[PDB]
């Protein structure tokens, strides 16, 4: 391919984020509202993982659990530290939305590999390396693939095919897959 693979998948990219942004606006900042004044002035946090090339990159997402500490300073266990409205915040994924600015900024895309931790980046093979060649999606073709299985390495074979095989049917394809994956539980 070409003309899609490095051009209009990156558009379609862009306005989604930026109508999304908009379009969530008023319940973004009443999230970080109620997150500022009965969780954290922080509001903000952000999280390290491999992008486009392994170059790594920094996830916005709300945070949710409180900044409280111990007599000794431990911090509480992670019973504690999350309220009721957290859960709820977290159950109605809303602290997810701030990611809508990584896919805007270009650190992922709507749809792409699912961004892990680090510390994977020597443990994947010459094979699931190629995972990192697209830039990492909200949803992916692995995402909508969950059959209640660990298995890391078919996940990382959805990874490597969705890298090798991009094209403007196959995102049509996952974001079908994803709508009907959310008419379910």
């Amino acid at each position: 391919s070409g003309m899609y693979r490095n051009f209009l998948k990156r558009v379609i990219d862009i306005l989604g984020a930026l109508f999304l942004l908009i379009l969530t606006s008023p319940i973004i900042i009443a999230t970080a509202i109620f997150i500022y004044f009965k969780v954290s002035r922080d509001v903000i946090f952000t999280q390290a993982r491999p992008g486009l090339n392994e170059k790594i990159f920094k996830i916005y997402k709300f945070k949710t659990m409180s900044d409280e500490r111990d007599a000794n300073g431990e911090l509480l266990p992670d019973d504690q530290r999350l309220g009721k409205f957290g859960k709820l915040i977290r159950s109605l994924s809303l602290d997810e939305l701030p990611q809508l600015f990584n896919v805007l900024k270009g650190d992922m895309s709507f749809i792409g590999p699912r961004p892990l931790l680090v510390e994977y980046l020597p443990i994947y093979n010459e094979t699931q390396k190629h995972r990192h060649d697209v830039r990492p999606g909200i949803t992916g073709l692995a995402q909508v693939n969950g059959r209640n299985a660990i298995s890391w390495e078919k996940k990382f074979e959805y990874d490597v095919y969705y890298a090798k095989n991009l094209s403007f049917m196959l995102d049509v394809k996952i974001a079908l897959q994803t709508i009907e994956k959310v008419l379910k539980r």
